[PDB]
């Protein structure tokens, strides 16, 4: 399909969000890939990518994304448009909120990927984040632990934005 959505999940929350994002695009447009089962070369099959990853253990990548991270230097993302989303806990991990998507975007952009889908920091309370880019997040940030009532509307807004930014 046109968009490849590569997610990792420890406790299932990022996966659940990935299915909502898929359905908001239309199932016809997005193929889901759990990175526990992916090879880094699977990223080659798409010109439009969505990267999903929760932050774990106070600022670490989810472990399946950690595995792939180490091979991202073997892939060329030039010519691709890449968006990012994560789930995280702004209350419990205020100093590391959504660090994982920041870490992934730094790597993939240095490997040539162009980030699309920057997201306002309005409505979140946190101390620091590697996903911060001067007053915007590098992608959609969800918090199912503290703000689950806001997820659906956040996804609808973000996906509309991505359909425009991807030029669909
Ligand atoms: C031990 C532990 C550590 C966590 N560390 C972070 C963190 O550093 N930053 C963050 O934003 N969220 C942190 N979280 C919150 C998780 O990212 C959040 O629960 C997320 O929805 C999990 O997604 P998953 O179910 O897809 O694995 C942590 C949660 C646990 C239980």
């Amino acid at each position: 399909k046109k968009i490849g959505l590569f997610y990792g999940t420890q406790t299932g929350k990022t996966e659940s969000v990935a299915k909502i994002i898929r359905d908001e695009f239309g199932n016809d447009v997005v193929t889901l890939h759990d990175v526990s089962q992916a090879e880094v070369t699977d990223l080659n099959d798409y010109q439009y990518l969505i990267i999903g990853c929760p932050t774990w253990n106070a600022g670490e990548l989810q472990s399946d994304w950690e595995g792939l991270y180490s091979k991202l230097d073997d892939v060329d993302f030039n010519g691709k448009l890449v968006a990012y989303f994560g789930t995280g806990d702004q209350a419990g991990y205020a100093d590391n909120f959504q660090d994982a998507i920041g870490i992934l975007e730094e790597k993939i952009s240095q490997r040539g990927g162009k980030t699309v889908g920057y997201w306002s920091t309005d409505g979140y309370k946190f101390n620091d984040s590697k996903a911060l880019r001067n007053g915007k997040f590098v992608g959609l940030v969800l918090d199912e632990d503290n703000q689950s009532d806001l997820t659906d509307d956040r996804i609808k807004s973000w996906v509309a934005q991505l359909k425009s930014e991807f030029g669909l």
